[PDB]
């Protein structure tokens, strides 16, 4: 049980083989979830399930640099369901963040922010009950 929005420090930033695991349950009538891997004020990797964008469900991924959002990458495969427990695993690989939900590969996001060791915080927000947020090296 954790308070949302939740900040998970990532000491010394991220590095390949680092696995971040988030467990929670989507609230009924959820509108959004967001993971924000941050480098100071910049967002290296924004992972944003949207439950009702023009009556469609979509995951939007992007990067924010100097307060400007870049080119969105959109995934219509949408494994989250209102009211249900989920597990998000984010594995840092040399060229991308690799995301699996409920043990199924979902998407990859190529590193736009190159200074991995400066991506030192993960913000977790949105319409969830957050159970746990942790990391380990695999
Ligand atoms: O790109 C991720 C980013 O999207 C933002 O959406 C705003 C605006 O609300 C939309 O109407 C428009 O399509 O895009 C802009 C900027 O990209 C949203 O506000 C942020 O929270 C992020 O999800």
């Amino acid at each position: 049980m954790l308070i949302v929005p939740y900040n998970l420090p990532l000491p010394g930033g991220v590095v390949p083989r680092m696995l971040i695991t988030i467990l929670g349950t989507v609230k009924p009538n959820a509108n959004r979830i967001a993971l924000d891997f941050q480098r100071g004020n910049d967002v290296a990797f924004h992972f944003n399930p949207r439950f009702n964008e023009n009556n469609r469900r979509v995951i939007v991924c992007n990067t924010k640099l100097d307060n400007n959002w870049g080119r969105e990458e959109r995934q219509s495969v949408f494994p989250f369901e209102s009211g249900k427990p989920f597990k998000i695993q984010v594995l840092v690989e040399p060229d991308h963040f690799k995301v699996a939900v409920n043990d199924a590969h979902l998407l990859q996001y190529n590193h736009r922010v190159k200074k991995l060791n400066e991506i030192s915080k993960l913000g977790i927000s949105g319409d969830i009950d957050l159970t746990s947020a942790s990391y380990t090296m695999i």
